[PDB]
């Protein structure tokens, strides 16, 4: 066990889905994953581990912001020996061009946190996503003619930002969307030599229940057919 | 309600007991607190209301690290009249003499977080906590007759820090505990015209990571909470 | 002695009041101290040591700015074995309800210097005054009907700052005050182990560009001193 | 015409392979292209536009490091229409697994440049390539028996850095090839609009000291030239 | 022989003057230096030595930007035995009475790059040219019936800057001119014990934009080399 | 009158002389100036003004630091028509070849104060002095018979360093003395359209730490100011 996770070796897959919510986790384990038992509950971020059309997959929550993310993913390569993180999340849009429910890959992600800067002597650390992972969401959606962008996120350390106008510099350079983890995912990750990807769903353009039930649904199939076609 | 609380004005006390561990929320509500009410469980990050001594008082999680703290601790002031914040958790020591299980008052927070350089043209903010919540804290102690310290955090973004030598400089300068929030939630009081106080055990020293018993641990515990409950009857006078 | 003070181990008290006025010093000591000498006249910093109330005290000059303020402070910790430095000046204010001449408790002190960057690792240290100096300031200020506010100051590094703009950000952050010490002085303290407070009288307001008359700046400043001394003897018990 | 490229709209392709050596540009408008003509010689920066199996194509040098290769993307860009952009270069190697010879393909880009924080706000933009583009690049090395390595590059502002540690860094976060265009051309592509994506065949091992032969150095570059070239058509299908 | 240079010790003189075009550097061996030599043509940096008034000189493109200089610079003192360095190029102006075609010399260069901040520990480094050679310049231009202009210059990373607002910046402090060199050869030339001068005729005016003939831009030029040249000899003195 | 210089205009010459000793400005004027008259004593900072060969001067003290120095050179400037800035200190050598007692010139300033970035969008200003006040001062110095070194100071906040790592980074990039104010100068000179010039005597090394009498002290001190003296009449060509 780890001091954030009560489980042992073992009790998670190679690769562990993580959306930001426990709730979310909880759900798509119950609903995508075969015999699905709960491995962690420590801080009532629920974890769990199945099977996905035979391939042993875990999912559990990361909670919000880098600095949670940064717990949790690093003890699970470092512990657990899982290699690769799928974050599954929502984002903003600030593109006008980007269309609410739109999914998202990051290959890269901006970032206004200073743990990058920290790790890389105060350069600029590109926090990337690993191409193969990239690779096989992209894939994986056209083989579910599912329309999803490729490019920048941008992880915010603040949700309720005291500055509106970064979010101009966000859309002039491009910037797909804007959320909370992904960045400190991409640095925990060359930190410690594993591989993560970051797939969101545009909640909102930042400028019913029906659609953001399926929409979600659709990201999690990427994700774990994209795992499916790494497997090969 | 807020996108990250699902409650409605008045479902909060003006005081809210923030600890990391929404289970910890849960403990603190069925422990110490009467007719104590969940309201909130999004996220799964539990809220309860209920009393103590008479005065009414919030409880609920803020989850780890500045960010997830900042959301939670914003929403309560904006949206749930919340007047003040007491963070109640555990930090890791870097003073050789700061025992365990003592109590160590933050009334200021270092942190190697960019937040409060981004709202304050990234000059120094020193984030510290409110004044007399800080002393009604170090009276509830006195009373209850446990060793509290007054003086600096240090709130990291990393848990795991590839800066080793960093502990040296909190030493240095004589950062009396470390732990991943109090910087951040006396940032978002400045902005947001609230009163902040963060309060915490020392869990272990950074360096020799000791085992800690369930017993001593427990312990301490409650003497925090008490302290925090009992400091505000103190400023309700 | 030390390059800036021409003096012996002993001859400062193990408090020292700080105007940066070195007149201001040397009035201090004329008017509130007994049996007062000089202990100091290197660069016409004037240094003064006496007793009130039966209690050796000390008052001394710092200059203008951090760079000033920082050697003094350090010299008279390592090398005179000072153990408390209290500041007393003069700030401005850039919030409406912060009055011209209130008196104002420095527990905080941002700044747009350097000096705790380098000392720090270039994150953000919380320039903090000593709690127990604070509570003994304003325990010793209610004693004397005086009210006084404390929160953070800010400790600017050019009094004609070429950014207005910069203002109205220490105004939404909550700044009491507009000063040029108090948190190099605190840094000093940190990092050679000792406390320090700083007080200051509002002198007058950013906004409203009011200022101080002759009469009333002595009124104000009297009271300052005074509870700046009547707050040592809180201390010493 | 642009301030450092005397040609006129029409004179270049919408897709322009840029070595950082002027003569390299030469060698392949000779080498790989047909009816090859020159299209600029201001500075001597060689600039050509023939043919490729069919495809128009230019090929002009960069020169070296951010500042220099971005006034002629952002020129190409904005004043020719231009609207990919494959840089073709060498790179040192930190990676012990990373092997001489070996073909990076940086579909990011880290760097010691301040022009990005300039254009983000002193926040971290991440200079990413296009991925297609990357996609493309990558498929051509397979159609070639090519193991293309897809990962981070660090674009240096300094040859000789007086910085020996940095490559420890690098290395520890997984830099696959360290050279001094990548992220400053990455940059100018968000910045107006175009796609871009940089590929590099590793001349020497930052270790080990060791260094590409003549030979090898012109066959891994023309494999590269070809894997470029290639992947053009790729992405035009 | 350097990686950027095809030479040995002894083909270039001990001061060198350098263009950022290297088409520059051929047009001044041709027409100023008598016996003139290439001696380098890696990368089409054209580097020659000849002699003037019987004084060996070699003259050298640079290429534009800091890290591009920085390469030649470094090499040629460490490899090379150059001990002064002349860097002859244009700038843009950002005052009023700075008139276009006016010799201007960088007495001091500001910069938007990071590479003297890595250099110097985060600190302000004041990029500076080396006095006498200035001296140099401005006797010699005097001499010439020349009127030169000493102060600052700025060395930008970028030459299309995303940020308009800096020059209104630049011209409250007073920079004489903007180019993309200065700082990092002045950067070189102190981590490396040599000497170094930037000299540059007013190419236009960032503020009117109006317009210079060809035939007028050759005198100026002519101007500039003549001042530089000169200056070498009173060096020698 | 100003907040910190109680004097009217016309009380103070158009260049004034300036040691960080108020008591230092005291005896210049006893000593060098005819018919010499106090015109400011406001927090001791002694300022006086009289004749030098026929010449109106100023000397005033400046205090100790950046910040202080700021204040006095800005009101000086803006307030009293004061053109010319002439700081007249000491500093510590960290060069062997810098030798006790020499004089150095600041044609340039570093420093690890933030004022310049606050002034310059936190890019590198290079804190430079008019270049016609350091040849004017090279020349006087000549004439006397006096040894002078030009080349850069470096301008500390802290003169009791917590990093002492950056003196060797000083000596590495040359530095020829370090002291607290020259970058401050500077810095003020080019905001509000002045000139200025910091020339020092070496005090003692960081290095082996040695000194001298009260008798050479005063000799080589008057040495500087008959450098700064008679390099006023020449500017008076």
């Amino acid at each position: 066990a780890t001091p954030h996770i009560n489980a042992e070796m073992g009790d998670f897959a190679d690769v562990v889905l993580m959306p930001g919510d426990p709730l979310a986790a909880k759900y798509i384990a119950e609903t995508f994953l075969e015999d699905a038992r709960e491995v962690n509950n420590v801080r009532g971020m629920l974890g769990f581990t199945g099977t996905y059309k035979g391939r042993k997959i875990s999912v559990m929550g990361h909670g919000m912001g880098i600095p949670s993310c940064s717990i949790y993913t690093k003890e699970l390569i470092t512990d657990f020996g899982v290699k690769k993180i799928i974050r599954v999340g929502s984002c903003g849009a600030v593109l006008p061009h980007v269309k609410l429910r739109d999914v998202v890959i990051g290959m890269g992600a901006c970032t206004d946190s200073k743990v990058n800067r920290i790790r890389f002597k105060d350069h600029d650390f590109a926090a990337i996503a690993d191409f193969d992972m990239v690779r096989n969401a992209v894939d994986a959606a056209k083989a579910l003619g599912i329309d999803a962008r490729v490019g920048n996120l941008f992880s915010a350390d603040l949700f309720y930002s005291p500055d509106g106008e970064m979010f101009d510099v966000m859309e002039k350079y491009g910037i797909l969307g804007v959320e909370m983890e992904a960045a400190g995912i991409y640095g925990v990750a060359a930190e410690f030599g594993a591989k993560a990807l970051t797939i969101c769903t545009v909640s909102d353009h930042i400028r019913t229940a029906a659609e953001r039930q399926t929409t979600f649904n659709d990201m999690i199939k990427i994700a774990l057919e994209s795992v499916l076609l790494g497997d090969k």
